[PDB]
DNA sequence: CCGAAGCGAGCACGGTGCTTTCCACAAGATATATAAAGCCAAGAAATCGAAATACTTTCAAGTTACGGTAAGCATAT
């Protein structure tokens, strides 16, 4: 993903919406270096994380209601701490870097 | 019948320090036969070493799911 002249580092999404949302309908979540070679100026392995937090349905968001700290408890109190520790590996789409 | 000229010639040259073709017939050669004994000797049958075309495992290579901080931009105070 660096020193190649065919890669593109911007910022917005410049023809993503077709190129990269295609692949939802084309191919699964495996083997993502059959899109990369359609898809000018994005690689796999960014591209893979671009997918999974633009397209993921269960998250915790909205406005910080009266109800959302038992949330939080509850889901800190499931294994740990979660953010950085072993157990963020079974917590499902609950990475540590969000 | 002697005379001249070749001409062949015995005579000398110092002291020492054998092959094969036949009658001779008198022996030889090739002939069994036990019979114990080990070995040499060639033809099959059983056995084992070298290894190649294959299977396990080791080892290099890149592409894989999963972050570690860091920077440019939106919006409340």
């Amino acid at each position: 993903k660096s020193l190649d002249p065919g890669l593109k580092k911007g910022y917005w999404a410049p023809e993503e919406d077709a190129k990269l949302l295609q692949a939802v309908a084309k191919y699964g979540e495996q083997d993502w270096f059959k899109i990369r070679e359609e898809v000018p100026g994005r690689s796999d392995a960014q591209c893979r994380d671009r997918y999974l937090r633009r397209l993921h349905f269960s998250l915790k968001k909205g406005r910080w209601n009266l109800k959302e700290e038992e949330q939080l408890i509850e889901l800190i109190e499931k294994y740990g701490v979660g953010h950085w520790a072993k157990i963020a590996s079974e917590l499902p789409h609950r990475s540590g870097s969000q």
